[PDB]
């Protein structure tokens, strides 16, 4: 890593900083994956071992259930499939490790495999990763012995398992420092570690984006970075108000984050806009509203599991209308119910009801997220394939291009995903 270096971040533990410029748009560093895994409920849309999305993957034979480009990537995916290939068959619909057990295993195997430090952990190694060890109270540790069981109970034939408290820390490790890959729409792909990524600290107003080629993670400048700068990514959904965003990275990643949005609160105000009315509505009945919204986005969390797509639609509409009693169509907890609501219509295929949610989202995105965001950017996208889907050409186009531009920042003007947005854009 060239023109950066790890250094001691006061009150941050250790950091990434730089020590030449970067323009927005730079390529600061890439980082192959140290290890993967492929979410299940992308088996056989994406490539096990390189994630490229293709229709006709080629089966694996003995388990069906791992799908890959051609016999190279069956191949070369072989050692860590083999940790699940024969267990599938054998432990059949009985077969669910979480994911976190399902990477932490390819962990151990890379370990065993590959003791040595990889291309990955230049700056920072696996084994270096922090835990916050101390921090964990008895429903994190509860849940950290349950994936302990599962990872002893499905690969046991596989894996050698160092004892109980190194494997804690591990898990504890996986949980501080692991990242998801997601696609250009922003679904989820898989699980992975990618030691040298893991390093950079958090902010609100990050100064980098982390993208994937496959498995690669890429790491852009989004704001102009100069000599002496800690390098930061965000954590987490840059959406939320400054109380939402720290009481999730206190109970993932245990601090409290100082940045300049954090400190001013500059962006709150507009997130939880309240609607005017002539009669306003009052401090109580404001913060009611808001314990509510926290309190149904959590019910709906849960809520996906059980019920029907059109229970959840119904349930957004109903929260939606309830919340917009006091909160205005751009308020964050409304965008939050939109967002889910355009999510169901497109697993349900309803391309039309999608598309309007879509539209009365991208604005309030635009203003609340950062000039480069890739929750913006997929958005776009998500619109622009929608319009090209009902034939309204000039609109998809134009929605097409909106994301294209933001993604040549992020994601780089040679990346993959650009060519093929191009593509739909030239058919
Ligand atoms: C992915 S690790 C980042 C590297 C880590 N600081 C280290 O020394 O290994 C995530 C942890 O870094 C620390 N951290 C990251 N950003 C921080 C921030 N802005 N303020 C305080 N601590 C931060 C927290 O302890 C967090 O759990
Ligand atoms: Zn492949
Ligand atoms: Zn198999
Ligand atoms: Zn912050």
């Amino acid at each position: 890593l060239g023109g950066l270096e790890r250094f001691c971040s006061p009150g941050k533990g250790r950091g990434l900083r730089a020590l030449q410029p970067f323009q927005v748009g730079d390529l600061l560093f890439s980082c192959p994956a140290y290890a993967y895994v492929l979410t299940v409920n992308e088996r056989g849309n994406h490539c096990e071992y390189c994630f490229t999305r293709k229709e006709g993957l080629s089966k694996c034979g003995r388990c069906k259930q791992a799908f890959y480009c051609n016999v190279e990537c069956q191949k070369e995916d072989w050692p860590m499939h083999k940790l699940e290939c024969s267990p599938m068959v054998v432990f059949g619909e009985n077969w669910n490790p979480s994911e976190t057990v399902r990477l932490t295993a390819r962990i151990l195997a890379k370990q065993k495999i590959h003791p040595e430090r990889t291309p990955s952990e230049k700056l920072l190694a696996v084994k270096e990763f922090e835990s916050h060890l101390d921090k964990l109270d008895n429903e994190k540790k509860d849940l950290i012995q349950s994936d302990i069981a599962a990872l002893h109970h499905f690969y046991s034939k596989h894996l050698g398992f160092p004892d109980n408290d190194s494997l804690v820390v591990l898990f504890a490790q996986v949980n501080c420092n692991g990242f998801t890959i997601e696609d250009e729409e922003l679904s989820h792909l898989g699980s992975a570690i990618f030691p040298d990524v893991a390093l950079m600290n958090h902010s609100c107003c990050p100064n980098v984006i982390v993208t994937y080629k496959g498995t690669l993670a890429e790491v852009r400048a989004v704001q102009e970075i100069k000599p002496g700068e800690e390098v930061f990514t965000s954590y987490i959904d840059l959406l939320y108000p400054t109380e939402d965003r720290n009481d999730r990275l206190r109970d993932s990643y245990f601090f409290t984050c100082e940045c300049q949005e954090c400190t001013t609160k500059d962006k709150d105000k507009a997130k939880v806009e309240i609607r005017k009315l002539s009669d306003p509505p009052k401090a109580e009945a404001i913060r009611d509203m808001v314990r509510y919204a926290r309190n149904v986005i959590e019910e709906f969390r849960r809520a996906k599991h059980y019920k029907s797509p059109s229970e959840l639609l119904e349930i957004c509409e109903l929260s939606q209308e309830k919340m917009s009693s006091v909160f205005e169509d751009s308020n964050v907890y409304m965008l939050h119910m939109m967002y889910q609501a355009m999510g169901v219509c497109l697993y349900m295929q309803d391309w039309e009801g999608a598309l309007q949610y879509g539209q009365k989202i991208i604005k309030p995105y635009s203003k609340h997220y950062p000039l480069y965001s890739l929750n913006v950017a997929s958005m776009w996208l998500k619109l622009g394939r929608l319009y090209m889907g009902l034939e309204h050409k000039a609109a998809g186009e134009k929605a097409l291009k909106k994301a294209i531009a933001i993604m040549e920042v992020a994601h780089g003007k040679d990346h993959p995903y650009i060519s093929e947005i191009k593509q739909e854009i030239e058919s």
